């Protein structure tokens, strides 16, 4: 019953995000792709709430697979529009659409007891982690070259989802050194962004720059816990 | 469940797109 309502509510948001992509393809607003992304993310939270308390529900497993395909459609167009504009911001949104696609495929593969694809989803999360790190390395250059405080926040957000990516692969297999090394690589990159945030904060004050400079070091602690363990 | 091979291409597609931003 409750699982049925969560699956239905998840399908309501997927078809709604499906029409936003078709509208976004017609020379659409990147916000239309973000609105489709936000709708799909909440839909993934619905099937997660549905797979929990009732796994192996083929309707919930099928719905989780349909979300992963629709999440890649947002990621597909976000990569294309990021290659035209050259904006690393769209590369961040594209990496988020893949991240939730990794979760959606990891939920269904683990629920259907498909160790074949469940371990494959964990390996792709490690590959996505090194992408979000390079995306963060790119947002650090444009935040220094073009001088934008927003780009340093997005650089941290790129590393925060990169830590969540290796957190998914470590939970499945803690003895994966490529995910362990990447966690060590993300930890040191988080301290670089934290030094960038604190320096610019000392020059301009501002509570946000100080708060995110503290959050960057605290995310580096979680990634350091993932690395040493 | 073939999305497992489809997603690893998406993370690899973003690799080449990210690396293509140099030009």
């Amino acid at each position: 019953e409750e699982v049925q309502e969560a699956v239905e509510r998840a399908e309501e948001l997927r078809e709604e995000a499906e029409e936003l992509i078709k509208k976004a393809r017609k020379t659409g607003d990147p916000e239309l792709l973000r609105k489709a992304l936000e709708a799909l993310k909440e839909a993934v939270r619905a099937v997660k709430e549905a797979i929990k308390r009732n796994p192996d529900n083929e309707e919930a497993v099928k719905t989780a697979v349909r979300l992963a395909r629709e999440l890649l459609k947002v990621a597909e167009e976000l990569k294309e529009r990021a290659e035209k504009t050259g904006d690393p911001r769209l590369l961040l949104l594209a990496a988020e659409a893949i991240a939730w696609a990794i979760e959606a495929v990891f939920l269904a593969a683990k629920a259907s007891e498909n160790t074949e694809g469940a371990l494959e989803a964990a390996r792709a999360a490690v590959k996505l982690a090194e992408v979000a790190k390079r995306i963060a390395k790119l947002l650090q250059r444009d935040a220094k070259k073009e001088g934008d405080p927003e780009l340093l926040k997005l650089a941290l957000r790129a590393l925060e989802l990169a830590v969540r990516a290796v957190e998914l692969a470590i939970k499945e297999n803690p003895d994966n050194e490529e995910a362990v090394e990447t966690a060590k690589r993300l930890a040191e990159e988080l301290r670089k962004v934290a030094e960038l945030l604190e320096e610019r904060a000392k020059e301009t004050g501002d509570p946000e720059l100080q708060e995110l400079a503290k959050r960057a070091k605290e995310v580096a602690d979680r990634a350091r816990e993932l690395a040493k363990k």
